[PDB]
């Protein structure tokens, strides 16, 4: 097998590289580990920046999001017995974000894919890649017992923060910046309709809790955990009763509760590496960095990453301007350091930390209060909740 | 599950790891993500050390190997057209080195395994550790689709270069040591008399050769190759003919050919990660280290971990001295280190280098000259090549 761009993953950085590298002529070949089933059963992200909403217009696949999707003005934010709401839309200077599920966004993908007839082998075990500083790097696989050989001239490793890719990079070559936190996230999925119009983030006692959704009738909820909880200790039962201790009575009065379509834990952590390239492969998403959900981030900065490569592609390909490659990490690292940070401030001053002091506790009920009621304040956290601009 | 030592891989390390313990009342669980027969079907090594010799009799699973195994005496060097042998049992004080396929060392042990009742777990998949700074660390698998968790004491990462247990540890606590050759070995195992009743290494301008066995009716053949090479362009014809015009001729003579039971390229690397431990996780073998085959250190230094953790964990266990066991990776980095520097050494008078000059050449032929006339030269060969002794 012969390709020009071999991908590594399927989750949406991978499918959403090689759609668009298709539609502007660049062949691609699909590498993924799973089936499309067990890709389709993560529930994961809610929240999609209106670059990425742009990205997925442009990449052809935004009908279904154009219908289903829900265009958000606003977020709450509640603690201390308060609820103060930020008005993106005005505060940013015009910008919303969508609420548009990830499954739903891979599903359209993985179908645009299925119809344009690019080539996609899922249950491809064993992949390795070789002679990455080459001019003809090539990456191994086996498909059903028998090893094949994919040549091609660059390679996207899009396989998250586990993949191949990133354990293929000489150890030396990178440096890790990363922080893992003392907490996880209990996300419940429910039949139910969503408490609110907007999303809630709650600052409490008992911990962090966030209700979210992914339409009219269908919510996702979220409650602060420690690393040390099993999903099997929390029947949803307990999980309603906790959620709604850790909300404002009027807003906990108001929820309609229901069985569980899923229920998880993930835990929270900040991770970058540099640089995210080396020689023929591009390291784009989960696979080059984690930021913890509290700013909704993850899927946001992949998509910039892939439009990134995709644009760097093109004049390479277009225009034999290869040399721009070079530049790929310098322009990615700007723009993720940045979503690093929020999603860094949000995490500290929503969660309920161990071994907090009388001094810190109060700091972060301060930057609350201060960020909150500035009208400087809300502006940082709009405009970086919305999304800052692509750069080009 | 739940269990005391959790071992991630059924290669030589953990079944020899997990053998000693099962035979001092340790309880523990091996974890394997292959089939029984892939982990079979591995050629790999053929030389042993007097030291993994006696830890497979104390083990109890040296009968096959005592009547099966050859016991050498010395191996031979030629170049410039020279043949010159080191008497190893003289040399080094009367050691010598056992030649005995891995493939059997590990049959035997397998065997040794399943007779022994304790617990082995093959296509494990999605194996992942947690909570490892933690005093209750367990592992994450599935099995036939179902998720299962192993509690346990601690974990013993036996999982090779390729493992998920190097890649748990926070890579900013990791510092790697790596040098990749720009060569690679092509083996072929044939079901031929080998040309010597010992080992003939060979230094020859066309590159490096290696006259190995498994038997006396069993051999196993090296070439250098580039690492371009594709084994498919390699025919058996080729192999042979190649392989004559790097000997010399009274060995080419005498050489048996035939059809190759097996022929694999495999690329040369050397990589020691410090230090080899991370709170309950310990590293072992290939997870923590590799060698160039040239010294035939690799299985070999598997062995000195394995005793090593062995004897630090019977401590632990049975005498409550469990402080010893951060003494891990100070005591066999030590052993490490030198073999990593003798195997380098053995490859870089071997093999043929590209972009060598005239000078560098004459170094790599005087060096040989020097070490194989000279008493204290050969000495340093023969302590170096039958085993340094383990530290206690
Ligand atoms: C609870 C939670 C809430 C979140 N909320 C949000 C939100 O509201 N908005 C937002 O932007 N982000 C959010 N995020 C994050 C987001 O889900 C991830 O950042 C995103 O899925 C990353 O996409 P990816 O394509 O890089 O990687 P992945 O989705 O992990 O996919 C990588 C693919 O590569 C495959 N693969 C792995 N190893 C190999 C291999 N060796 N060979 C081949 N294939 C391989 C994997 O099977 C997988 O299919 C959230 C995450 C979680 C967990
Ligand atoms: C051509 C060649 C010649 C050699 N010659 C010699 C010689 O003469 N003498 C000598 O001492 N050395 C020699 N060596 C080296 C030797 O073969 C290795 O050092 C040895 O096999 C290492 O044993 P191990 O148990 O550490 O790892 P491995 O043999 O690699 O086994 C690791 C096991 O872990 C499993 N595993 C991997 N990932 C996971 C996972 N995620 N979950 C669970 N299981 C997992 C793997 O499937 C594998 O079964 C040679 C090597 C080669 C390649």
């Amino acid at each position: 097998m012969k390709t020009q761009v071999a991908i590594i993953g399927a989750g949406p950085s991978g499918l959403l590289l090689g759609q668009l590298l298709h539609k502007a002529g660049i062949d691609n070949v699909i590498l993924e580990r799973q089936t499309p089933d067990e890709v389709l059963g993560r529930i994961r992200a809610g929240v999609l920046e209106q670059g990425m909403v742009d990205l997925l217009r442009e990449a052809g696949v935004d009908r279904r999001m154009a219908r289903d999707g829900l265009v958000h003005e606003g977020v709450e934010i509640a603690f201390a017995g308060q609820r103060r709401r930020i008005d993106l839309k005005r505060l940013s200077g015009g910008k919303t974000v969508t609420v548009y599920g990830q499954t739903e966004v891979t599903r359209d993908l993985m179908e645009a894919r299925e119809a344009s007839g690019a080539t996609t082998v899922y249950q491809a075990a064993e992949v390795r890649l070789h002679d990455l500083q080459g001019e003809r790097p090539y990456v191994t696989f086996e498909r059903d017992g028998e090893r094949l050989r994919l040549d091609c001239d660059y390679i996207a490793g899009c396989d998250g923060f586990h993949g191949i890719s990133r354990q293929s990079i000489p150890a030396e070559r990178l440096k890790v910046f990363e922080r893992v936190y003392p907490f996880g996230w209990l996300g419940l999925l429910a039949d139910t309709p969503p408490v609110s119009h907007e999303l809630i983030y709650a600052n409490h006692p008992r911990g962090f809790a966030l209700c979210s959704q992914r339409s009219a009738t269908r919510s996702r909820y979220y409650v602060q955990v420690p690393l040390t909880e099993k999903v099997e200790d929390w029947s949803d039962e307990r999980f309603w009763t906790e959620l709604k201790a850790r909300l404002p009575a009027e807003v906990a009065e108001k929820l309609v509760t229901g069985p569980s379509l899923e229920k998880s834990i993930a835990p929270l952590r900040s991770f970058v590496v540099e640089p995210m390239q080396h020689g023929r492969l591009f390291l784009a998403g989960d696979a080059a960095h984690i930021v913890p959900p509290t700013g909704a981030k993850g899927l946001n900065l992949a998509a910039s990453d892939v439009s990134t490569l995709y644009r760097l592609l093109l004049k390479a390909y277009r225009e034999g301007r290869g040399e721009l490659l070079e530049r790929y990490s310098a322009i990615c690292l700007r723009r993720i350091w940045k979503a690093e940070r929020f999603s860094w401030w949000m995490t500290s001053v929503l969660h309920r930390f161990p071994d907090t002091d009388a001094f810190s506790q109060r700091i972060q009920q301060t930057e609350l209060e201060y960020y909150l009621g500035s009208e400087a304040g809300l502006a940082t956290i709009a405009e970086n909740y919305v999304g800052l601009p692509y750069e080009e």
